[PDB]
């Protein structure tokens, strides 16, 4: 008895967050408009999966709720409500399946067969297709008003188990099997093609979408397999039968409970992604040497302060790639002169070893550690006086480098200079060296 207050509390709350989440859904993607075409595409059948979400949540959810709160009390939504309640149900069951299955061909002939892609796709036949799904689904769901009756008050079918057995596994084949096998296939043989295609617009768009199938279908087949699998259970099949009772409430609350949470979940995890992406962009585009696609992601608002796995700040590979533009522009939104790295490399560090000056300049006037050291022990002026730039050493020194400064192998600049048979670098040292016994008296 206590259950059912908790299942209700619950119930309601998917309702009302399920409801409102769907519906935002719904009005957000149709006043969304973008530049690319199959970003709209894409989300043309996303709006077509939150409808069948919304559908089910205001048509079927309020019936079980009834049928969960009044356990073994008369049917009370009359013939028409019974018969109803599965042709809505079976009418979602296969508007999901052909959307998904749909979305998978476009997305599939976008990446695999491009310049057959560009010949067949528009936006305004997808819209007029999307229509035809919903038709289809309707069509297919007719059948499920005749299966479907009341009797003595039982929403029972009305129908021989025979003639039962076959619309439940027609249902079971092409409302879910049918699209996961077609869903997994295409996504799988474009994905590959994809990563391939990597090794503008419109690409970016792809790598979206990719995204955006494998999450649907992911959340496509966690909600309906426990559903269509005590469906089959039906057409085939103790103790543990009150145990396998468990199984069904739970497979009709994961319909549910899903088609609540997928609209706050979809938004959260697009966050995520969105700004993880401007991020991934922001360091490729600084690496590549595109100080143009730069410009545009720090107003997008980028952050200039990205790292990758080894800790390289998009300053550290405009440093080390030699692009003075991306390095002043980078300095002018706030970066990091002095950002560590995993080995605690400094821009400086890299701007030194590359061996361009302007940058060791504009590092040096943005306040760039001199004397910065790694892990390793090594310091800009070793890297300099390694791969032997006189002119970087000069401007090193000059903005109070530490000419003794020792490593972890117990060789200093000087040595390195030698080492490396850099003849006229070493010379500077040695100067320079000098000049600090006499200051140092
Ligand atoms: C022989 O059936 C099973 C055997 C083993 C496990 C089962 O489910 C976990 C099932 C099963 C499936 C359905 C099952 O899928 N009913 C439907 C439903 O979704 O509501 C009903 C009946 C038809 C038309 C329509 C849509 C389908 C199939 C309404 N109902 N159902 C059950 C039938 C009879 N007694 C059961 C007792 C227990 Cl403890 C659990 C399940 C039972």
């Amino acid at each position: 008895i206590y259950s059912k207050v908790l299942v209700t509390a619950i119930y309601l709350a998917l309702f009302v967050v399920g409801t409102v989440g769907n519906g935002v859904t719904l009005f957000t993607l149709a006043r969304k408009k973008s530049l690319q075409s199959l970003q709209s595409r894409v989300d043309y059948y996303l709006g077509s999966l939150a409808l069948s979400d919304l559908l089910i949540l205001l048509f079927a959810l309020p019936v079980d709720l009834y049928n969960f709160i009044w356990v073994h009390h008369p049917w009370a939504f009359g013939d028409a409500g019974c018969k109803g309640y599965y042709f809505l149900r079976e009418a979602c069951t296969y508007a999901t399946a052909l959307n998904v299955v749909s979305l998978s061909v476009e997305l599939y002939l976008a990446i695999c067969h491009p310049f057959k892609a560009k010949t067949l796709m528009s936006r305004s036949r997808t819209k007029k297709f999307i229509s035809a799904i919903w038709l289809a689904s309707a069509l297919l769901a007719i059948p499920m008003l005749f299966t479907m009756g009341l009797q003595n008050l039982v929403c029972t079918p009305i129908v021989d188990t025979a003639t039962l057995r076959v619309v439940i596994q027609l249902n079971t084949f092409m409302s879910f099997l049918f699209p996961m096998l077609v869903a997994s296939i295409l996504n799988t043989v474009a994905a590959r093609r994809l990563t391939v295609m990597v090794h503008p617009g419109r690409v970016q768009a792809l790598r979206r979408g990719v995204l955006v199938l494998r999450a649907v279908v992911i959340a496509f087949v966690v909600c309906w397999l426990p559903y269509h699998v005590r469906r089959l259970m039906f057409v085939y099949i103790t103790a543990l039968f009150d145990f396998y009772h468990y199984f069904y409430m739970l497979s009709n609350a994961l319909v549910y409970v899903s088609a609540a949470i997928n609209p706050i979940l979809y938004n959260l995890a697009e966050d995520l992604v969105e700004d993880w992406e401007k991020a991934r962009k922001l360091l490729e585009a600084a690496r590549k040497g595109q100080d143009d696609e730069v410009r545009i992601l720090l107003a997008n608002g980028a952050d200039v302060n990205t790292a990758d796995e080894t800790g390289f700040t998009p300053l550290h590979l405009a440093a080390w790639e030699g692009h003075l533009g991306i390095v002043e522009v980078l300095l002018k939104n706030g970066a990091d002169v002095n950002a560590n790295d995993e080995r605690g490399h400094t821009p400086l560090h890299l701007a030194a070893y590359t061996g361009h000056l302007e940058i060791v300049e504009v590092l040096l006037k943005n306040g760039a550690g001199v004397n910065a050291t790694d892990v390793i022990g090594t310091a800009p002026l070793h890297l300099a006086a390694m791969w032997g730039h006189l002119e970087i050493v000069e401007v090193l020194l000059k903005n109070g480098a530490d000419v003794n400064a020792q490593d972890k192998f117990g060789k200093t600049p000087f040595d390195l200079a030698i080492d490396n048979g850099n003849e006229d670098i070493a010379e500077v040292l040695q100067k320079a060296a000098t000049r600090e016994l006499e200051v140092l008296f």
